[PDB]
């Protein structure tokens, strides 16, 4: 159980006049998973002018190889905008059971029409026969049953089941390419939470490339969490690890699963396949809220931009949903097949921040913090105490910035707990902590000198502030390192 | 300038456990705009189990004689559907700019192929020649003007302009069907808000056949609402008028309109189109909020279940969006192509009531009671005081009913305003009320045949309660009539 | 424990402009203690015209005979004003301390000088030696100890303890009449509850008599009401037991002692002698509070207006403390020494009404009824559900009275206890009732015929409202016997 | 116009267990009058224990040498206790009409007896003949008009009036001493603000004496406040003009009055003998309300324990009062004739402290705070916001302390606005202003070096705050100096 979202002030004015700001400016973080259709240096700088954060790499798709290649073109787009450090998520296989890979990349689905799924993997399939990845899928299903593909774009009949294989119809005529989801109704599914594969992508790349998040498909304890921790070992240490909420487990254990996590990820696209599509909202809703009152980031994610992989301009319902988890309190918002494979990736990245941009502007600010403060249970720690004075600081001098001084980014993620209305900026000397902090709602990073000055550190925020229009002369500045201070800039 | 949304509580319980009431027992009403693929009285039946509360016939599509069929084909099905009373919605062309007639009715448009829009409306069409029924299109664009089609579905990039036609670029592909909605950009459209072919089907279809509500295209101001009334005359007296916003003198006039308007519609499909589509949650967001505070009945339309056209299932944006839209505040919610040509209208209807209940089940009602009377000003009349008493009871007691005995609906919708947690029973001798009310959120209605005893109505209304399941013995109901009395179910 | 005291909204032309009003219009009503200072018809009637509601008979003072030709002059004096009807009410002896009688009915006791406190109850005595009505008072006490007198108003040093007598020193000067209250340090009084003497008073007395209340000293626990009420019997059903909380025991065991109780007496006197002057006013607030919550009624009494005993006008101090009683809630004041022995009673009662109006002016009764309504927990019976939105009603139609037509005074104590900002008129048949309903804040009884019928009870309940200047023509008055309903007055 | 007073939190806890806390931890300050009662060093080191903050000479009474004696044995108490700094207030004579100079020096006045008041004030009086100040008494006053003697404790109807003197009726029994303030009904008082006497008791004590502030006398505009301003000149720059309200000019431009003044005094002496007595309550919560708004300091007066100028232990009354002023949100009470001519003058004040401290036990500071903020309009100063933090961090983390360096008071002054539950220490190399923070609740003054750094000088603070246990190990503690720190006493 928890009660929510956040109160709204809307002008004509608002609705009418063009916000005309940078879309880097925004608050809430967008979370972009990289592929085909934005795999080069060109597009990558595009993706990061139109406000991309973070980079997920899913490891359900393509091979280390193609994401080695992808990760190294993000370094390269990040040395043609050095104010830019992206965080870079590594999204694991987990539990999956997904559609094989086809003759013609690319299979046009009719309604009506029979589907015959096999177990052989290796099989190159066409819009007659496709292959499972899950070898006991005919001992699984029964006649009557819906098997849904692809977030449940695809539904298909169980008209009869074989030995090796299965006989469906197509419910409805959709087009799908290679490795889809899949999701069998009611069927425990014998599948370990950390596979041979998740083990080589985690010790194999997530370690050697530098990853700094571990989105771990469809956790459904705090055990799991804990057991990702123990593989990730000394080494990786400074991985965040980020559940994916995709399964009746996950909602059940969440408080735990919550406590354990370095945050979370409310997967969409498999939940709405487990559970009915009207439950989702409910849990999203839900999630959110209780992250919120822990101080711990949050990413909503799937299907929305989703009408984007074919068109320009995205849906009304798409507008809202991307308006309404700003409103609800998530720290990011996530794009899939959009960025991944979609014709329009960077007009998807452009319109999702140009929506975020207008949903934090109607946001009140001064209730929203008098509604965090009023959940959290004082005495607080003085670091926490000192966080939040610098967000009723900021409030009501209405200073420009909030300059936080943070070698593990602690103090950054206690600040983005209080959502303040100005921009958190977290100088630090580690380049772990200055792509971590990409997960909090409005914190933005500066990787500083290892041993400099807390004053000339300042200074120099203060000068690549001014840099970035983020603050002019005359302007306030919340700095804090325990203390708070106010600087008027010049 | 409003401040907005409701309450929402939610636990594990809401999520992990299924619903099993009724779809007719929801709140928030559905509009069907219906068309070819609901045009059978089996299929309008199945429309009606799912939870439709009032039809949409849109003037812009079909015919007169096409509409007559599907009207009388409404009144075959509330014949074997008794405790179901339609509202009859007419939807004016207006002041609109379409697509011409197709060869083969449905066009595959392409992604960089050239489109050539030229003036002869007479012009059945294929993918590289389209007709434009504004005449005065080739003056009005210039090269590099984007041209949008069927809600901005379909993007298109003017090439050159010539004396008779434009060459323009398709940004997207996309298949479309005839007479789809065009918006130009930045062009001030010369065309009356009332044309002839308006007034046609307004006075010798609306009036002849019936229709409860007139959903009036593009209104602009007071005067077009003013305009239509006067039109109506004594013979469409008890016809209300349902002004659509769906441009930026809409909003801007917003106020004024209501004041005229018996109730709005967030025409969000056209407004999408001429404002940003980031910009339509803010439009979407404060509308509803002024209607709530006025008692005006708001009804939320276009692409809410878009992508049910081709699959039996929505997508996540899909689901918050009609999930938001309730806790916004909104009394119905509208389904355009997923019931008039989609391939799974009575899923569309299905999962909406699905949404609803959900969502409602949501709200605290206590919390959005209080907010509603802390926002409106005291004193208020006699009628007002007693219909909010009677929710403020109704939720101290847990009522089962708020049965309202009212001529007009006068009472009903003074009750609706306040929003209570239970069903507002609305009893009425007239045959317009009955239908009329059905665009207020909650109220459903019982027609009476006579006007005996107020004791003989109460009990006879609580005895097809029962049948109806709506009440069961030993439950409380209110019954207000200037009074306000608590009965039990014996 | 409990959180406190309602919202005061002061304007300059309150502070400035003169209140004309009538005194007996006011909601707090007042208990005026009688004695030799009141005795008379013709004072008695001067006391009805400046405000008094109920009578006290304080039966540690008088006699029965002297009592009775008391009330009898109530009786009469009640003759002469046929529009107030006073609730009676016995003020039992109880377990207490008392000192004697006195030669010349007065002792001038001067600081510093020795007193000699003797056993023999029969002595009257002189500025030198006074009885006690304690015998155990020499083992009871020690050298040092510190006797007190009459309200703490005289404090006596114990200097020397002998087999039947006590010496003391006067530690400030003090003129005393006799029987006068006392309290004995750190000393747990061998005396019951009930004696033989306080059945006689209540059995011989109250019921004979008719009493409506019995103010019960030094109540303990639930078990002491309990006592009583099965002493009271079946003759005695209809007389409200009033437990006066004034010993640390009645503090401790409040909540059930309310519990049982028909009201409480905050008895101030024996309360600021056995517990810290200072601990008495948190021990007020609390106990109002507590009341509120449970719509019993309270009588904050003693030392209210005490200066007024040699003057004709209040202190500073003594304004606030009923004004700040009035704000507290409490549902009436007393005034004792100040009417039934002092040199201005009519003047006492006079300045007590014009307080109460005065401070019943400030409160904001919209944020009173919306606290007491979060304070009390839902679901609530149809009763209290009809009651609480008479009082909503009443206040958004600014409506001039709430009528509530009750036998046993069960509906009106349920308005009463959600504080309307308007008089509440109850109609009953009962004697009893009509008397009892006095304890409550803002009722004003009319008595009723037995066999006449709701129209004509409700259109004379208007008519004599007219009369006494209650409501106007034009004016809405709620009724209630469950429904409630609005009448405009013609 | 206001609305006010603040959320108690009462349980048996505070009122049964016994508080025996040092008397001079409290936050409301105590304004002592120095009379006979209190003139030897040892009476006056008993009122610093008993809680005494700022002593008053009212030079209405005793002579210009009679008070510099005074100034000089509280100079040498305060050698006595070194870690108590008493502020200095001078209470001028004002346009006052006074009672004469007596032969006996007190008199016993009784009700129904005859009382000629003569102009002659060089007369000196009996109980049948005394002297007024106002030469155009007879001239000022009719048959049946009530003169006011002694804060209204003695009431005079006018029986007949004639050139030099007037014949009155004592319409009660009182005993009065030298120059008692007088009031003239519906009399336009023709004296001037500040006379001749008052100008050399500004000019010749005040400055010379070192008085820290003047409470002006019967103040009616911003033009009288200006006035004194002009008088005290550069020399007196450090005095603070509290003016005293006390008749209805003073309430009817209190706003602008507030706006030019130190602070306010509610004089209810004077005042609740210009107004009808149950106005005064009005007066003193809308003023207290006004004042806690502006962040002004306010001083409750007169008649506080009136009852103790004769006994050791208070009435109930005055009890509620001093609680009550506390809870209103008053800075200090005072005492008069309690400490200046009574006969329990050590009590009062020590019976005024425990009150305060209990009052002050049950007041919600996280409601307060939130109240005064929600009442403040924002933007703010950085001072103001910074000192806003202060408070805000101290109540989340349960500080001890907030230390505030402070040259002219500012700071602390700002810090006393939002009413911290931890005591505010201020710090200052300025003896003025150490001796003038004590008019603001809850600071506490430590007089520091000129030459010494703010690091030195808050490490001696916290140093001096354990040796007087106001700290200790293991607490926080927040330093304001624009900045905030949080230290830990180590
Ligand atoms: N009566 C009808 N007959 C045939 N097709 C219809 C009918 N009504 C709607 N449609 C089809 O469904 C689509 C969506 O319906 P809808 O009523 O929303 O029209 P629209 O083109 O979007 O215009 P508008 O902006 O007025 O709603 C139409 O474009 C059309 O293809
Ligand atoms: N009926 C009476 N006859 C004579 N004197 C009375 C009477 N009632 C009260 N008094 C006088 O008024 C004073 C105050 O009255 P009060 O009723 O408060 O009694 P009390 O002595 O204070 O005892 P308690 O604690 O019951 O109030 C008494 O002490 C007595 O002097
Ligand atoms: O993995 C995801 O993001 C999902 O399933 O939605
Ligand atoms: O007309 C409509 O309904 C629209 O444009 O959304
Ligand atoms: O009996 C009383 O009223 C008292 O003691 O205060
Ligand atoms: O002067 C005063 O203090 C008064 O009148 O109260
Ligand atoms: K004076
Ligand atoms: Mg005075």
């Amino acid at each position: 159980g928890a009660s929510m979202q956040s109160a709204a002030n809307i002008t004509l004015r608002q609705i009418l006049e063009p916000n005309n700001v940078n879309l880097r400016s925004k608050k809430t973080h967008i979370v972009c998973t990289l592929g085909p259709a934005c795999k080069s240096v060109e597009t990558l700088v595009k993706l990061i002018d139109a406000g991309m954060d973070i980079c997920r790499f899913n490891f359900s798709h393509g091979s280390h190889e193609d994401h080695k290649e992808m990760f190294n073109n993000v370094l390269k787009a990040q040395e043609l905008r050095p104010n830019c450090l992206l965080g870079m998520l590594l999204d694991t296989k987990g539990p999956e059971i997904r559609t094989g890979f086809l003759k013609n990349k690319e299979v046009h689905l009719k309604e009506g029409s029979k589907l015959k799924l096999v177990t052989d993997y290796e099989f190159l399939g066409d819009e007659t026969c496709i292959a499972c990845s899950y070898k006991k899928l005919p001992q699984s299903v029964k006649p009557g049953n819906i098997i849904l593909i692809a977030d449940g774009s695809v539904s298909c009949k169980v008209l009869e089941t074989h030995e090796d294989h299965v006989i469906t119809e197509v419910l409805n005529s959709a087009v799908i390419g290679e490795r889809k989801n899949m999701n069998l109704p009611n069927v425990k599914v014998d599948l370990p939470i950390i596979s041979e594969k998740d083990k080589n992508d985690i010790l194999n790349f997530a370690i050697p490339m530098g990853c700094n998040f571990i989105a771990a498909s469809f956790i459904q304890s705090a055990d799991d969490v804990r057991l990702i921790r123990n593989l990730l070992g000394p080494r990786g240490r400074h991985i965040k690890i980020i559940p994916k909420i995709e399964n009746i487990e996950g909602i059940i254990h969440f408080d735990k699963i919550l406590a354990e996590s370095d945050g979370i990820m409310i997967a969409r696209g498999d939940l709405g396949m487990e559970i009915s599509p009207e439950k989702v909202f409910l849990a999203q809703k839900l999630m959110i809220s209780k992250c919120n009152l822990q101080g711990k980031p949050i990413i909503t994610a799937t299907q929305m931009l989703e009408s984007m992989t074919k068109n320009p301009r995205p849906t009304r319902a798409e507008v809202t949903d991307v308006a309404n988890a700003v409103l609800d309190g998530t720290d990011c918002v996530m794009l899939s097949g959009e960025t991944a494979g979609g014709k329009f990736p960077v007009e998807a990245v452009t319109i999702m921040s140009k929506i975020c941009l207008e949903a934090e502007a109607c946001i009140d600010y001064k209730l929203l913090y008098q509604s965090l403060v009023n959940a959290i249970e004082t005495p607080i720690s003085v670091q926490e105490a000192v966080a939040r004075s610098a967000v009723e600081t900021a409030e009501s001098i209405q200073a420009s910035l909030i300059i936080a001084l943070t070698e593990t980014g602690y103090t950054a993620r206690l600040i983005a707990k209080y959502k303040p209305s100005c921009t958190i900026l977290a100088l630090s000397a580690s380049d772990s902590t200055v792509k971590c902090l990409n997960v909090h709602r409005g914190v933005t990073c500066i990787k500083v000198g290892s041993f400099q000055g807390t004053d000339i550190v300042i200074r120099n925020a203060i000068e690549i502030a001014k840099q970035r229009n983020m603050a002019k002369v005359g302007d306030s500045v919340i700095a804090i390192h325990n203390l708070m201070k106010v600087v008027q800039i010049e």
